[PDB]
């Protein structure tokens, strides 16, 4: 049924960076509702990218996309307004998630 991904690494679930997009008249507004956005992110291992550029982008279609295709049949979908703060913040957990594994492959004792 659900054959977008295929079978991407489901990250773990983080409490949300709160952004301004535009103005903290936005940012509680996300605030307000952000339960209807992920907690964790879906992508590849980073064993599996080469630069966050492309890694990113996708995992921002990915995460929202699989997202969509579970509210999509409840008469919720998101307006392009709420999938614009998605993709905002899923941008930003989509790094921090990245981030963690990609020092986690190195790790040499980065000062």
């Amino acid at each position: 049924v659900v054959g977008g991904l295929g079978g991407y690494m489901l990250g773990s679930a983080m409490s949300r960076p709160l952004i301004h997009f535009g103005n903290d008249y936005e940012d509680r507004y996300y605030r307000e509702n952000m339960y209807r956005y992920p907690n964790q992110v879906y992508y590849r291992p980073v064993d599996q990218y080469n630069n966050q550029n492309t890694f990113v982008h996708d995992c921002v279609n990915i995460t929202v996309k699989q997202h969509t295709v579970t509210t999509t049949t409840k008469g919720e979908n998101f307006t392009e307004t709420d999938i614009k703060m998605m993709e905002r913040v899923v941008e930003q957990m989509c790094i921090t998630q990245y981030q963690r594994e990609s020092e986690a492959y190195y790790q040499r004792g980065a000062s």
